[PDB]
């Protein structure tokens, strides 16, 4: 393997050598061609890290994206989640070097991808924070939403908690991370909400994401993006909120139950919608929205329990919103019914 | 105990010669003191009459709404029902003369929780006779709200009235009224409801409620009011007719199906829902609802049935609406009907 | 047989000689009783050719309507299809002479009543045929708006087109055609849905109707209308195309899940309705809102199957809107289904 490995070295010194800028888009696909007829783990992540500095001797967009569909593939054709974790952290170097928006929508897509086929949740874990990092380097009125999309596609399970002693829910939202979850979703119900979702702002660093509900009011909505919410779950759609979020750079997916509030929703520019209560029109209904509106998906949030959840994916959900089912109960047992729920989605 | 009248006599005759506003609202608590101390039922209706004959001596507003909870807590404390019914009748009387929306308010609620704690209908035919008379006084949007609030709390269950004869409607509904059914809607479907809702005014003086469902436009709701209806009752939300029912001064309970929905009657004002039809989002919406709308009751009318009725109340819902179920053949089928969900209700 | 055929030469030839009007309209009625007491298909085709031919008197809206009356009951009293052939054409010239628009509308609900006594289907192809040339020569909106419930009361069954080709969708579409279903969707979710609403316009003298569905926008539905949509369909209640398709003299059926939604479509002058999603609300919605509004029809347009449209048609539906368990597999398939479906509606 060292034979190639100084293959890798003298593509290097021979394309910084040659000053034509075809040569250095040319060994970023020289790089990958032989990083695909490889099988080590240590080659793949030195091609990788290769690649990083020849786009960005470059300065040209078009050697930075296409640097990131080769890191990509390097990750897919990988098996030890080890290379998974530096491609997720050079995809993030490669689009913030660019930071036109048009990579980091497609670094977006890539990140969530490789989190798709992976084995552990660590790599999910590193994905969810990069890609929270990639939505706050970016800044800007998009990506949030391309964000929210993708981590709910990546995580496919947001808890719904509510306790009346901070002490308790805190020690459920430990709880149903324990199970491997992540991305808990806190009522506003709750006396001191603002302080629960502020203590667990530490969760955010580790992979997980945190965000309020059942939100009536700019007020509310204005108290929970101070305290650290991510996203604003909502009971119905709201004109004053949702552009609010808008302008505070915050994800908002309202409550709708009717095709014709469905429209109503997407005239705001909202096609991550909140089905609610999902247990009455039940996965017959997010069937019948994909022939009339693809591209179009729900968050059914209602009566989903272990026998509903199984039968929600199927239907094409991005993800699915569970309370009771979940978090009520001691905190040790729904760390088992954390666990249960991630095994019964990853199966069915 | 023939000494306790003794004693209460002397705290209305020794109150009586100080004159002292302090002195008066005083007795009013020693004779609310030595009630609660006496389990005999004309003890205490003899308290309440005093009660009454010591605040209306006062005249001032604090003194007159302390003793509607002096009143209200006597019946709280009392077995007897014939307590709860003079409660009930004092209450009105110490509120009619203070007048203001909050002693009214406050009697409203007074008389619908004696209403619950009684257990007995005849307590509660009373109770929505009181309640419609306190709000047929002030006359205030928000008087008509919370008696019309109240009284679906005590009756529980409101009767969706339909047949092809003005006579038919007629016997059905005395049918369902002899069964413990205390509320009756009658649709429009009826020919010449304007004419039953007439002729029905009758029950309201023994403890019944009529009004109008199916109302879908405010020529139809005009009709339904100056007819003698008390409630009226449409399947969707209607922006004109809850303008016209708020000015007329008449309950109006629109129809709901989804939270937003929900959310837009709740801006035109109106927090008691009908959930129409109920049968299609089942309880698990009104569960669904309660968390971030607490303050918001529905009544189901759609498939509610002897078997659904009790998982409805079971989900925190005010009052049911169901026909078919309940009205549909003879008069004698309608009243063993009526007397079964009434039953199921009490649970 | 033929004895009462010289009778009825005697009839016209008596009356004609009379010339008043009230004994060429006493023998509309005289002819009417002696087909009547006849059970003949020559006999009767040959009656209402003479009520037709006694069209001397001008009826003006009093005798040609008579006529229609009665060549109605004739065909109604009668077995054989080709006298319902013959009474439907007969009927398109009667009114076509009076052109007043009584008679136009009276003549699509005797052309309609005709067809809903079927067996052969050449009836009900050339009763759709007849009553859209009928609304083309009223063009009024009461007229549009008629002729699409009675054409849907007569077809009973709609097709939701979705495909992934323009020739797939030709493909489709001719094969549901000569399985029975004579309504034909076309949604936008097909590429060029324009050309293929075009390509399939000839199938509307054949005894068909195309349309479009899953309209959102009124720039989709002027390029329906303009490319030989007959209806427009949308998942929901849009007012500007509502107010389009009433200046453009094209049927509209909107989409409602909800009483309210229900109310909002009437108050813009909708009654045949779209419900969409059915399954979600099911039978027992259509059952409860026979109530309140009478008048309204619904056409349920969501997971109805083999099983479902047995108990949509008994709560008394207007028609069906069938996809994917009518459009979906080859050709071949589809045709044989189709036939399932015509067959299923026929017994209940």
């Amino acid at each position: 393997s060292e034979e190639e490995q100084e293959r890798i070295r003298r593509i290097l010194k021979e394309a910084r050598k040659s000053g034509t800028e075809e040569s250095l888009r040319q060994a970023i696909e020289d790089v990958a061609q032989l990083a695909k007829k490889s099988q080590d783990s240590e080659v793949l992540e030195e091609a990788i890290r290769v690649i990083l500095r020849i786009a960005k001797e470059s300065g040209s967009e078009e050697a930075l994206r296409q640097a990131i569909r080769a890191v990509a593939e390097i990750a897919k054709e990988a098996q030890d989640s080890e290379v998974l974790e530096e491609a997720i952290r050079v995809i993030l170097r490669i689009a913030k070097e660019s930071g036109s928006e048009e990579a980091l929508r497609q670094a977006l897509r890539a990140v969530a991808e490789i989190a798709e086929e992976a084995k552990d949740e660590r790599v999910r874990k590193e994905a969810v924070r990069v890609m929270l990092q990639i939505a706050k380097e970016s800044g800007s009125k998009e990506a949030v939403k391309l964000a929210f999309e993708m981590i709910l596609r990546v995580v496919r399970i947001i808890a719904v908690l509510r306790a009346n002693s901070v002490e308790e829910a805190k020690e459920k939202a430990l709880a149903v991370f324990e199970g491997g979850v992540l991305a808990i979703e806190i009522t506003f119900t709750v006396p001191d909400a603002d302080t629960v979702i502020k203590e667990l702002s530490f969760l955010e660093k580790e992979g997980a994401i945190i965000g309020a509900g059942t939100v009536t009011s700019v007020e509310q909505c204005r108290k929970a993006v101070e305290s650290g919410a991510l996203f604003i779950v909502s009971p119905h759609l709201d004109e004053e909120i949702s552009q609010f979020c808008d302008e505070a750079g915050v994800a908002y997916a309202p409550g709708v139950m009717t095709p014709t509030e469905l429209v109503k929703a997407m005239k705001l520019g909202h096609r991550i919608l909140k089905l609610f209560p999902g247990e009455v029109v039940g996965p017959q209904f997010v069937k019948a929205m994909k022939g009339p509106f693809p591209n179009v998906r729900f968050v059914p949030t209602g009566g989903v329990n272990l026998d509903n959840v199984a039968e929600w994916f199927k239907a094409g959900v991005l993800a699915v919103g569970v309370g009771s089912a979940l978090v009520k109960g001691t905190p040790d047992e729904v760390r088992e019914k954390a666990k249960a729920f991630v095994e019964k989605i990853k199966a069915a």
